[PDB]
């Protein structure tokens, strides 16, 4: 039987936002396994690893506030495994860039099926607060890094031994 | 061919600090799934909740250091699935603290089976690692969880309708 | 059946740990002794007394320490008498800085006694306590009560009539 | 030989302050142990431990006193073996809080007893000594554990299980 | 006859103190040597000349504290000859930094034949000493050489002349 | 071929200069060694040890400023084996004073032939270096040395016990 304070929220928006959840967590240890990386001796670029360990963090950040949604509209949370990403090896801060790019796109595009799925349902409630806490994030953070894509590639990364270096220095050590 | 830093640092300490950092990373897990439990609005018990959160971001930074130490003697991180907890539903503010002391007991059994290594490779840099960041904590979360175990029971709870609520607002608050 | 928190923990180490604090204790009255000896009006070194008087002080906290330990780990503290110690009128200032080295030497091969212990039952957590809290400890109170003896002899004490005085202001002051 | 600082001080009263001195170091040890009961992991009242630990302290300074007494009045101490606690298990808060006010009843007999000698020995300095620092804080410490024993007994302690908990926190928390 | 503080302290685990004593003061020396030719007009780096200045320092400190463990433990400090390092002319910061990890390595493999000696003696105030103050400490500096002998190596020093230039400033400035 | 700065500075000038590096480096081990030994448990002096480690210390600097000099002048700087010193045990703090003493005007000595070396080659940069931050500090510093000694022979030192404790409370304290 339904908890007490669930209003207007349908199952299979529950059932999404669990989906979600998983997807921000196994996004936040991608981003840890990125950071892992380029603290090891043979990379040493402390304001790559810096850099991820920050967006690791803030995965985490929103996995919980997604937790919070749920149970907020009385939906139960159930946790899945969270699978190992996809490489230990990520080969330059050009690569880690542009993997990071690709699964920010990934998360963005689930979220907006969720949007989907909360307009196609008529929960108002919902489609705002992922408007307001998700998509527009999402847009921000795609657009940091293609623009660090952007100069990696045109100071000729990781080819040009100075080009990861310097970037490491100017761009992500402010 | 070995790390340019390595040095005294034997493959088997390697694979068991990666089995380690899956451990500390499974009991972080854990505790945010008690944290959720607690936030449910028929459980509402905000103090456990928070309290279970801070427990879980502990044993990230637990892991978090665990990686820094791998990185440092020049192992390499394998990062391995991350399971799910073994329960949705704690049942009650007494079983989420139960399971917790058997949860830091077991992580307190594999940093001493960790130790032992160590010794057994003569590798006295992880062995106070592990002594200075990691035993002592364990003991204290071991003790303190064995103390609100204690108190619960003897409040009545789960039964004791007010045990529970009370707990929340004078030890956990 | 043992406690809830029990984990790794020998019952000769609980022995053990409630001997050692018998002998803190022990120590602190002893300590307590001197700087009596020292208030007297017919010696009246009153940075003497005040000197042991910390000692007698720190004993406790060292005795307390391991209580603490003993119930962190689930061990249970069985108190035992605190013996007198052995002597009433501990003679100059010489003299009982040459019994508190004796006393501080046999308090330290005790604890070597109990991390060997230790490490014979592979009980890293008490190995590391006893490291940390307790061995270096004393080999800073034995340097520094060797120091003592050895400026007081140098002086000429107890027979050369300034040497405890001025000790006494300088050292001790 | 006397000291060259004693006056009007019967070697009788210099007996009774060192056995006075024995019986303070000896409540130190027994509040010691009660402190130490608290901790335990299956008792875990640390506003308990708290309280009984202080108590230990205050023994201990009470029979530091005593000594300067003595030599201030060129009396000599000589101690004796502490004597163990009757107890290792104090069984329950309550329980040590009636424990507490027998043994600071038992202090308070022997200081009667002490100030009844001084008296008899017409020494003014030690009777106003007793009254002053001695007297006064036992009547306080004896109404104090009183208190403490009525109010765990009216919340039904042992037996009602939130008694204690509830007492550790308001009572004995401040 | 012994010291009157000595106690559990091995002669040869005093012999391998004084040995360490040497190392230590003979690796001060050869950071000086570094530090001298970056200050040279033909280099004229003086970030790396900074920076192994520190290093020199340093290492004289670890010396300092090595001679005041002998004396705490009743030990008696027999000093050697101090050897002139291997290399006047160190031919690029690259170059530098590669012979100061392999130093720092060394000192490392030192250090733990000494606590392998302590181990093998039993004295845990000594193995305690050495993990505290010595070994955390060599292998936060392995790993930060290792470090920038990376960055330099990806960066094409010695050979790119803005390399290394560039590595002053950003790196060690 | 020469240093793009070089400029009438000669090579007999450069050589006198390692020479007096390696000599206060010398220094700097001798009062490193005589610190040492007022740290020993049976000699327990603690401000001839700090008196002495200060003066290492500024030995130390004296040598790294030559260094600093003979790069600023584009010589090249060859170090040399730094001796250790001739004595384990300085046997009281009145000798350690007169061998300081000793010392210190052995060092004047050569600086004073520097001088005369520089003034031989017209080098009146090098003169005034030596003048402005060598002489003018070794003159105070063997008048110090002097007073020292002048006040521990007075007071009966080392055969009255008392003088070198009074002499450690009161000048070196």
């Amino acid at each position: 039987s339904p908890s007490q304070v669930r209003q207007n929220y349908h199952q299979d928006a529950e059932a999404a936002i669990n989906r979600q959840i998983n997807l921000e967590l196994y996004a936040s240890y991608v981003y840890l396994s990125m950071s892992c990386y380029f603290d090891r001796d043979d990379v040493a670029l402390k304001n790559f690893a810096k850099y991820f360990l920050h967006q690791s963090h803030e995965e985490r950040e929103h996995a919980e506030k997604l937790m919070k949604l749920q149970n907020q509209r009385g939906g139960r949370i159930f946790l899945q495994d969270i699978k190992k990403p996809d490489r230990d090896d990520w080969e330059s801060g050009l690569n880690a860039m542009e993997c990071a790019l690709h699964l920010e796109k990934s998360v963005n595009q689930s979220l907006l099926e969720l949007h989907k799925l909360a307009t196609d349902k008529n929960d108002p409630h919902l489609c705002d607060f992922i408007e307001t806490y998700y998509l527009s994030e999402q847009v921000k953070s795609i657009k940091e890094l293609g623009d660090h894509v952007t100069n990696l590639r045109k100071m000729g990364a990781p080819e040009a031994g100075m080009a990861e270096y310097l970037f490491d220095k100017h761009t992500l050590g402010h």
